[PDB]
C-alpha cells in the first residue's frame, strides 16, 4: 500500500461540541492520531503517518502556516507518495490555491475538512477523510495540481470555493466544475485544471520569512473609502477591490485605488460576485489607471496570486499576465 | 389599462456602446424616454410615464439616491397603479431591499436592469423592461413587498442576489428561490415571503436627509484589522463583517469589533460565503460579545438593515430581534 | 414533549452493507425500533412511537402503499401530534406529493430518507431522522403541507426532486426553494407553498382500493410510438409525456398521443428537463388537441396529480384547471 | 479570416412567431441564409458559408439526420476550417453527443439554437451564432471534440444537457462544468473533456444506413412494464431504463429487462434524476443480470453511445468497457 502523510492544521474535522445535537463547538481541539483512530479502514488504503502542524480554526490561518505547509510538502516530497492536509472549511480555498502555486511536489497533495464537528450525528469528517486518502492513494490523483476532497467529490485548487456557510455540500468549482466523483473508494477523473500550477509556477517561498502585505476592500452602495486609505497608509505592496458586478468600484474607492495604483500599489479588480470573470474590456480602463483584472480568482484567491506575484514582479503588466496564466 | 410609472436610475439597461459585439460600453448614459419608445409593445398592456431620478452606474448607488426613491414613491403612491425602477445591476440587490424595508406604498415596486447594453446584439433590456412593467401590472405583485424582475423571474428584494458577473441569468433568489415565473406576459405566483416588508416595517426614512455610517469589512486568511480599526475611529455607527464560512472572524478583525461592540458600535456578524445563513450557536458567543448574527442577510443587504435599524434602537437585543424579523 | 408517529416504509435509511467503506447494500432491511433506538436523542425532543407499514426499496412503491399510508395518517391523525415517514429517496418526490394532496389531517406530516445506508461510515441517516422529527414537532410546520426534511432542509412536498444519484444534498425545491432551513434544532420558515395542498383539495381516497392507470412515455431523438401503443391497448387512463424541451413530443408519440387524447385518454405533457414549466402556447396547441401542460410538475408528480385528477373528472379542461391550481 | 461552413437543421434559433411579445411561435421556418444576414458581423471574423440539411423542430431530430450530419463534416472537412450547426435546443444534447462519437475531422464542430424566436423581444439566437462562429473560428477550441455555444458559454458535447424548459442560460454541462467563457468575442478555455471523442473513437458511421434500434423506458413509482415489453416483443437490439435514483429499476420493468438481458438484449442503467453517475456496486448486481451502468450519460445520451456500442459487439461487458472510455 502507499505511504501518505496526514498534515493537521485544524478546523471543525478536528472540532468538538458537548452534544451531538447542539450547534455549538470550538475548532482544532482533537489531535491528528485521534482522527486517524476514529476510521481505521485508512490501514486497508495506505500506511498513514499522522502529524500536527497547527491546530486552528481556519478563521485564524495565515502567511506563516501557509510558508511552513509549503515548505513541509517540499522537503518531505521524496519520504512520503502522497499528503493529506486535515484543515478548517472557512479559508480551506485560501490555503489549497497558495499551496496549488507554490508546492513544486508532484505526489497528490489533497486537502480535507468536517462542515460537522467530530462529535456531532452523522458528522462528515469520517468519510471526508478515507475519500482524501484514496485520492491521495490514486495513481491517477498525480500532476492535477493540489486538490480539494469534499462531500465525494475531487475539486482543483484554483475554482474550488465555500458557496454555502452550513451545507456539508459546500464546497464546489463554481465556474469550471469537479475534477472527478469518487464512489466505492474509485475516481472517474475527467478533467484536470488548464491553469499552470505546482512546479510550472516561477513562485517559490523555500527562502521566504513572509509574504507581501495585500488586503481586500469590499465595495457597496455609499462605500467609505476609509478601509482602502488605511491600506494606503500603511503601505501595503497590493490591494484586492471585492468590486461589485464585473469587478467595478464605488466612486471614492476609486479615487483611492487609482491614486495608489500610481504611486507605488499593484490594485487587482476582483468581485464580490461568487461566480463568473472580473473581465478587462468592461467599464473600467484597467490600462489608463494601472489595474489587474483578477478574472474568475474571487478577492481571497486573487489577494494569494498577487501576494505571490509581488515576489516576482511590481509592472502591472506582467502582474496581470500572471493572472493570465494562473 | 393600469399606469405604471417608469423611475430611471442608470445602469447598463440605459448604457451604450460604439459596437453591438464588442463588450466596451458605459453605463447610464440613454433617456428614460428613448427606452419605452425602444418598447412600443409597452403600450398593449399599460400606460407607461417615464421619470429621470438620477443617470447613473448603480456602482455609485448611494444613500442620497435610496432617500429620494423611497420619498418619491411614498408621495406620488395613489397617482399611478404601480413602479418600474430603472437601475444597474451591480448593487440593484442593495436598492431593492432599502425600498422593501422602507416604501409604504402597497402597490407593486418592481426594479429591473439589463446585464448587456442597449446597443448590444441580442440586448436583454428590452424584454427585461416588458416583463417588469408585465410584473407591475400584474394585481396578483401586490403585497409582496418590493420586486426585481430579471430574466423572466419575478425575485423578492430581501433574497435577491447577482450571482454572476456577465450571465443575463445572474439574478438568483438564493436561499428561497423565486416567487414567480414569467411566459407569454402572465405570471405563475407559487410563493411570498414570510418576512415583514413595505408597510409591516416600523422604519420611516420621510423625515430624514441622512442614514445612520455603516461599513464593511472583508475576513480571509492573515485579514489586516485596519479596515475595521479605522471605521470605529471615524466614529461609524455599525460595522458588517463580511464573515468567513458561518460568520467567522479573523482573530485581529475579532479583537477590534469586539472592542468597538463594547464602546457601544453595531457589530453585525455576515458571511462572504454567498448562500446560507450566519447562525447563533456556532463557535462566536453573539450575547457575550453583544455581536448581531446577520442570518441568510449578506454583508451589502445586512449594511441596509443595520443601517435603518440604527434609526429606531442602538441596543445589540433589540438590533438582532430586527434580525430575525425583516 | 409532542406525540410523533413513525411511519416506516423502508429506502437506503434502513439499508444495510457488509462494510461501512463499501458502496453494496440492500434496502429496507431493518426495522423501526432498531431505526429510532440507534438515535436516542430523539428522547430530548419527541415521545417517538415506530410503526412498520412496509419494508421495501422505494424503486418498488406502488398505489396500494401510497393508499394505506393515506388512510393510515387520516384514521391515526388526531390519537398523535404529527408523523414522520422514513422512505426510500428514490421515489420519495412521489409519495410526499400523493399525501400533500390527499391528507386531511392539519398536523405537520414530514418524509424522510437516507443517501447512505445505516452501516455507512458517516451515515446521514440519524440526523435526517432527528432533523424529520425536529420538523414534525414544530408548531410552525402545521398547514405547510406535505414535508421533506433531508440535508438540515425542509421542503414542500410538490417542488422537491431528486437532483443528484448519490449526493447527501441531493434533495432540492429546484423551481421555488425551500420551506426553511433547520439549525440548532430550530427552524426559520420564509415561506409556504401556494398551491392548494392536503385538506384544501378535493381528492378523497379514504373509500379506493385502487388509483387509475397511469403511464410514462419518455420523448427523445427517434422516439418509438411502441411504449405509448401498449398503455393505449392496455385501456390506460391517462398518458403523462416527458417530453423534450417545453413539453414537445416526437411525431411518432404526438400521432398516437392525439389519438388516444380523441378517444378519452387524458393526455399530459410533462417534461424530461429537471426545472422550469411544461407551459401552454408554446409549439404544441394544448386545445385543439385536448392535451393538459404539466406546469412545474415533473413527469413522476404529473402521473400522481393525473390519477387524483381522474377520480374527479375525465375533460381536459377540469383536469387542466386541476394542474393550475394543485 | 477562417472559412466556416454553418449546417441548418432548423430549430426555435430558425423559429418565427405572429409577435416579438407573445410566446407561439412555430420552429424551423427561417432558411440559413436568412441567419446570416441577422448578423451582419459574422464578416468581421470569418468568412461564412451556409447549406439546409434539413429545416425541422429538434423533438423530430432522428437517426436518419445524424448520419447525414456525420458524414457531411467528414466528407466537406478539408473544404473549411470549422463547422457550425444551428439545431433546435431540445435535442440538441444528443446531436452533439452523436457527434462527438462518430465526426473524424479534428477542426472545430460547434451546435447552436436559441430558447427564443427570431421574430421574440431580446432574441437570443443572433448573438448565439455570432458567439458560435468565435467558438469555432478560435484555434483554442480544436481537439476539444464536439462543443455547443449558448448564452456566452462553451460546453463538451458528451455533459452538456437542456436544464430548463424557457431560460436562455437553459445549456449547463451539470457533471463536470464548462469548457471556457466567451468574453469581447475571446474564450478563456481552462477544461478539455479526458473521455476519448471524435477521431479517437472506434465508431465509424461512413457506410450506414441504419443504426442499432434503442428504445428508452421510464421508471416512477407502480410503473408499467408494457413499455419495456413492447420494445423486447418488436425485438429492439438496445433498451436503456430511465432509473429512479442510482438507476433503479421498479418491480415490473426489472423483471421484463433482467428477462432480456438473459436473452440478448443490451440493457442500460441510467437515471431521470439531472446529475451524477448511474454507478456499479449499489443496489443493482449489473454481473448477475448482465446490465451495463451508464455513469454520468442520462438516458437520451446512454441512447446515443449503446447504438454505437451495438455496431462494434452485443457483449454487456464489452459495452460496459465502451461507457467507461466514451
Ligand atoms: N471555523 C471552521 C469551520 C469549519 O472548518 O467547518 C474552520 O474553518 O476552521
Ligand atoms: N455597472 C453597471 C452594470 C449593469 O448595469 O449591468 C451598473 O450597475 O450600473
Ligand atoms: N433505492 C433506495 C435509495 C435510497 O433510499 O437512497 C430507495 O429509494 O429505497
Ligand atoms: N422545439 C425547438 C426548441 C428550441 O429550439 O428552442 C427545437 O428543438 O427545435
Amino acid at each position: 500500500l502507499p505511504n501518505i502523510t496526514i498534515l493537521a492544521t485544524g478546523g471543525t474535522i478536528a472540532g468538538g461540541g458537548d452534544s451531538a445535537t447542539k450547534s455549538n463547538y470550538t475548532a482544532g481541539k482533537v489531535g491528528v492520531e485521534n482522527l486517524v483512530n476514529a476510521v481505521p479502514q485508512l490501514k486497508d488504503i495506505a500506511n498513514v503517518k499522522g502529524e500536527q502542524v497547527v491546530n486552528i480554526g481556519s478563521q485564524d490561518m495565515n502567511d506563516n502556516v501557509w510558508l511552513t505547509l509549503a515548505k513541509k510538502i517540499n522537503t518531505d516530497c521524496d519520504k512520503t507518495d502522497g499528503f493529506v492536509i486535515t484543515h478548517g472549511t472557512d479559508t480551506m480555498e485560501e490555503t489549497a490555491y497558495f499551496l496549488d502555486l507554490t508546492v513544486k511536489c508532484d505526489k497528490p497533495v489533497v486537502m480535507v475538512g468536517a462542515m460537522r464537528p467530530s462529535t456531532s450525528m452523522s458528522a462528515d469528517g469520517p468519510f471526508n477523510l478515507y475519500n482524501a486518502v484514496v485520492t491521495a492513494a490514486d495513481k491517477a490523483s498525480a500532476n492535477r495540481g493540489v486538490l480539494v476532497v469534499m462531500n465525494d467529490t475531487v475539486l482543483d485548487g484554483r475554482d474550488v470555493t465555500k458557496t454555502n456557510t452550513t451545507d456539508v455540500a459546500t464546497f464546489k468549482s463554481v465556474n469550471y466544475g469537479p475534477l472527478g466523483y469518487i464512489h466505492n473508494g474509485k475516481i472517474d477523473y475527467q478533467r484536470t485544471p488548464a491553469r499552470k500550477h505546482t512546479s510550472d509556477t516561477p513562485f517559490d517561498v523555500s527562502k521566504l520569512n513572509e509574504l507581501p502585505k495585500v488586503g481586500i476592500v469590499y465595495n457597496y452602495a455609499n462605500a467609505s473609502d476609509l478601509p482602502a486609505k488605511a491600506l494606503v497608509d500603511a503601505g501595503y505592496d497590493g490591494i484586492v477591490s471585492a468590486g461589485v458586478g464585473n469587478g467595478n468600484l464605488y466612486k471614492s474607492v476609486f479615487d483611492t485605488l487609482a491614486t495608489a495604483a500610481k504611486n507605488g500599489t499593484a490594485v487587482v479588480r476582483s468581485s464580490r460576485v461568487p461566480t463568473g470573470a472580473t473581465t478587462q474590456d468592461a467599464e473600467v480602463d484597467d490600462a489608463k489607471y494601472g489595474f489587474v483584472a483578477s478574472g474568475t480568482l474571487n478577492p481571497q484567491k486573487a489577494r494569494v496570486l498577487l501576494q505571490l506575484a509581488l515576489t516576482q514582479t511590481k509592472d502591472p503588466q506582467q502582474i496581470q499576465q500572471i493572472f493570465n496564466q494562473y
